[PDB]
């Protein structure tokens, strides 16, 4: 029961001995289900991490940092005190020897330091030093979007440069040692409503002004979308919430808070959704979550019109009124070895019970993330802009002709690192290599 372009990749995957490759893809619905299938199938021999807490919680696994005990800090290549094996006889040792495919998702949130500890981990742990991994069969999920990760500053960063040059994943010296065997989908729907967009990011994510030119003489707009249908970006969280709260309480109706109890350990900076969740009558929501009944899907939005203790209606704007929330309590989960067979099995460690919806007249772009949206309005404080939140928060929509933003964006908000470009055009081929 496997979808029609999801399934050749997953069979060119799970084929070849070859124990490195990286799917890449628009994420989020459609891009998940494909990971579901991979977990399912690899019950036996497979873990799933991911750098983030967050971006745990969604591919149902845990944290590297959790999984293998790294530090909250500067993982140093190959170091021992950094990077310590478990004692003998040690559980995570039980399950570092069962494993063999760890799935990662998220990748483009792995920094590199991450990525070498996790390779000197496995090699130590499995006393095989002169093969990547133990020959451990890793699967990459990202795509080269979500890019970068955070180097503070300093003599750390000073070390990401001295060692590897730059923060990202692909810059790890394991690639000199293996091939990274790559699988583009790209094929959510994306992108033939407007291959013109698409040119427009290109161009403008290799630093060509004029077609900055182009996309200010035609998308800058006053600051307040007026038009039905218009979702606000922000860049951070902070700000975005103030814009949903005022639009919240001018609201002829009645509001009700929604509770959230939890069952185990759920760190609040994990948290999928807000704790305290107050709506009224008519507020705009999006949904989080796929209906079991098949009635709806992770991302559109729409609106509550009643509200209850244990249940609101929502009628969607893709195909009318349909459905009725089901608050759901989910995952939070660590991996432990027992013996069922000498082999993966999980655990759970926490749950979060809430209805799905989060406040969605503005939403942040890293909610965002993952999601195709009808038209979009672009809020802006005026430059962070470092290799910035450019391009993923443009690229949310399919053509140029809904975008609505502030502060016509200067050039240097719209460059992607070149270290990304280089490696972003080899891996049109199928395959990389890291060049000497």
């Amino acid at each position: 029961g496997l979808s029609s372009e999801q399934q050749r990749a997953f069979l060119a995957v799970t084929q070849t001995p070859h124990p490195a490759h990286l799917i890449t893809g628009p994420a989020g619905t459609g891009k998940t289900t494909l990971l579901y299938a991979l977990q399912e199938f690899y019950k036996g021999r497979a873990v799933t991490l991911a750098p983030t807490g967050t971006a745990a919680l969604q591919a149902r696994g845990q944290t590297v940092h959790s999984f293998f005990r790294f530090p909250a800090r500067l993982l140093r290549y190959r170091h021992p005190e950094d990077i310590r094996p478990p004692g003998p006889h040690s559980p995570l040792r039980k399950a570092i020897e069962q494993m063999e495919v760890l799935i990662l998702d998220e990748v483009g949130m792995v920094r590199v330091d991450l990525l070498e500890a996790m390779d000197w981990a496995l090699r130590k742990t499995r006393k095989r030093l002169e093969e990547p991994f133990g020959g451990v069969k890793v699967l990459l999920l990202g795509d080269t979007r979500q890019l970068e990760p955070v180097v503070p500053g300093g003599e750390e960063a000073l070390y990401i440069a001295r060692t590897w040059g730059g923060p990202f994943f692909f810059q790890a010296h394991v690639w000199e040692e293996v091939a990274l065997r790559v699988h583009r989908l790209w094929e959510s729907q994306r992108q033939r409503e407007d291959p013109l967009f698409a040119e427009l990011l290109k161009r403008l994510r290799q630093g060509d002004p004029q077609a900055l030119e182009t996309l200010n003489r035609a998308a800058v707009r006053p600051d307040g979308g007026e038009e039905p249908g218009t979702l606000i970006l922000t860049p951070r969280r902070k700000e975005a919430d103030a814009l949903n709260l005022k639009r919240l309480e001018a609201l002829p109706g009645k509001p009700l808070e929604y509770q959230a109890q939890v069952k185990g350990e759920f760190a609040e900076t994990d948290f999928p959704t807000e704790a305290a969740l107050t709506l009224k009558k008519g507020a705009q929501v999006i949904l989080l979550r796929n209906d079991p009944l098949g009635e709806y899907f992770n991302g559109d939005l729409g609106w509550v019109e009643d509200l209850e203790a244990e249940a609101l209606a929502v009628r969607l704007k893709r195909n009318g009124r349909r459905v009725v929330i089901r608050p759901f309590v989910w995952e939070k989960i660590v991996y432990t070895y027992d013996s069922e067979r000498e082999e993966i099995k999980p655990q759970v460690v926490g749950t979060f019970r809430q209805v799905p919806v989060r406040l969605a007249w503005a939403l942040t772009v890293h909610k965002a993330q993952g999601l195709t949206l009808d038209k979009v309005h672009l809020e802006l404080g005026r430059g962070l802009f470092a290799h910035g939140q450019l391009y993923v928060a443009l690229t949310r929509v399919r053509r140029l002709q809904d975008l609505s933003l502030s502060r016509p964006i200067a050039p240097t908000e719209l460059l992607w690192r070149p270290e990304v470009e280089v490696f972003e055009t080899r891996i049109q081929e199928g395959i990389w290599q890291k060049s000497h």
